[PDB]
RNA sequence: GAAUCUCUUUGCCUUUUGGCUUAGAUCAAGUGUAGUAUCUGUUCUGUAACAACUG
């Protein structure tokens, strides 16, 4: 039971990639480690960890071996900065500047 | 020596590039229907002689 600090959703968990929360009661909510595991976990309204400590991937290694050690990096994607003024942030796109054009033009594919 | 025809190099070029400026400048992603163009395929393969008249 470890978590891995992602930067846009919060933490992912090892197992499953299930996105996971630090409980205000904690002592680690304020602050932040980069990878923590967590005693126990509940599902709600938000998902909930408890007695989460910092830990160190050097650690997780040298202890388990044998549950593990890319396709993860090949299946991301990246979306641009977030704007107010083009309320639709799609609209920059060859395919959405096409569709436009031809919807313009009346046609229909 | 000289004429006629015919072929090689050698001359001739004889349908043998007729202005300018910011290369004068920009850009070639639309649907249907219609016109024009072209391009692939298949099969099959009366005449002569004799007898008579010259009108």
């Amino acid at each position: 039971n470890a978590a891995k600090r992602d930067s846009q959703v919060g933490y992912k968990t090892i197992n499953g990639g299930t996105e996971v929360g630090i409980h205000p009661s904690s002592s680690l909510y304020g602050k932040e480690y980069e990878y923590v595991m967590y005693h126990s976990i509940v599902l709600t309204s938000r998902e909930y960890m408890s007695q989460v400590t910092s830990i160190e991937p050097q650690w997780l290694l040298e202890v388990a071996p044998h549950f593990y050690k890319s396709q993860s990096r090949k299946k991301a994607k990246i979306i641009p900065l977030h704007n107010k003024f083009a309320k639709d942030q799609n609209s920059w796109r060859l395919s959405s500047i096409r569709q436009s054009r031809e919807r313009a033009l009346g046609i229909k594919r």
